[PDB]
């Protein structure tokens, strides 16, 4: 049903060279946050990615892929839904889990690497495999496509869906997109993965279709004022929790219709859908406040 997960980013720069302090410590799967009475909350997994020499706790790419990619990749092959998405502060680390560097790929790109190395193992003669990805962008409730605003009509009018048949393919699209591109908006990777089996007459005697939402939310900060966007996205986000809650909470009613966002991703956040959800967040004291509201966030849709 329902996974929340909380990724640790390392201190920045910034925070080194200022010599900022550390509130966050990690044990097992829980988050504390210590005062800038120490806080407690307990998840699904805890990603502490501070630092890569401690071996014993460090959670690098493979490891966040492994422990929530897998299982989600796996469930479209079996041709249900699924959801991914990153929350948090704005520097939290949202796209480096969702996409990653170049150097340090991130979800997205082992998920498409890890499908196209399964398809390709699998198909032959008597059975096919459709890939088809779209890009788009979702910013004060408007749609951008970003494989190039469309109109919600649930779809998106004139959205493009491409058809990719290899791991290149599907990465020419990650590019083109993310230059096409956002702190402000959600990004959504949407594949859909359609498994076709034939009969002896070349007829379809089987199909599974599986669709897959990555995406990367508008950061979640409050905006300080020294004289409309980030109330804008606080209902969006709100209305994410809410939807994201009550599944997870599975007659109760679920508010998809109340954002842009949750209408669209409808089909893959109801019926058997798998939601996955990783709440990034600053190990720093400088960013008390919005660590503790991100960590909320994702104790209450736990
Ligand atoms: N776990 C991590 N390990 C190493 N670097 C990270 C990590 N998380 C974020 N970063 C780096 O910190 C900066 C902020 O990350 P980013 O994902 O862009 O923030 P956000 O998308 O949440 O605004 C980026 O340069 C990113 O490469
Ligand atoms: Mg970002």
């Amino acid at each position: 049903k329902v996974k929340v997960a909380v990724r640790i980013r390392p201190m920045n720069r910034r925070e080194t060279d200022l010599h900022t302090k550390c509130v966050v410590d990690v044990d097992a799967n829980k988050v504390i946050l210590n005062p800038v009475q120490p806080k407690v909350f307990a998840y699904d997994h805890c990603f502490w990615s501070m630092d890569e020499s401690v071996k014993e706790k460090y959670a690098g790419q493979d490891i966040v892929f492994k422990c929530l990619g897998e299982n989600i990749l796996q469930n479209a092959f079996d041709g249900y839904n699924a959801c991914i998405f990153a929350y948090g502060q704005t520097g939290s680390g949202k796209s480096y889990t969702m996409m990653g560097t170049a150097d340090q790929p991130g979800l997205i790109p082992r998920l498409c690497s890890g499908l196209f190395e399964r398809t390709q193992k699998e198909e032959n003669e008597e059975q096919s495999f459709k890939v088809e990805v779209s890009y788009m962008e979702i910013y004060n409730e408007k749609v951008r496509d970003l494989l190039d605003t469309l109109k919600v009509r649930p779809y998106v009018d004139g959205l493009s869906k491409l058809a990719v048949t290899s791991y290149k393919d599907i990465e020419s699209l990650m590019s083109e997109g993310n230059k096409s591109r956002s702190s402000r908006s959600h990004a959504v990777f949407k594949i859909t993965l359609t498994h076709t089996l034939y009969d002896v007459k070349s007829g379809t005697s089987g199909e599974k279709v599986g669709k897959l939402s990555l995406v990367d939310l508008a950061g979640s900060e409050r905006a300080t004022k020294t004289g409309k966007e980030g109330s804008n996205i606080n209902k969006s986000l709100t209305t994410l929790g809410l939807v994201i809650s009550a599944l997870a909470d599975q007659n109760k009613f679920v508010p998809y219709r109340d954002s842009v966002l949750t209408w669209l991703l409808k089909d893959s956040l109801g019926g058997n859908s798998k939601t996955a959800m990783v709440a990034t967040v600053s190990p720093a004291a400088d960013n008390y406040d919005e660590t503790l509201s991100t960590l909320r966030y994702a104790d209450r849709a736990k």
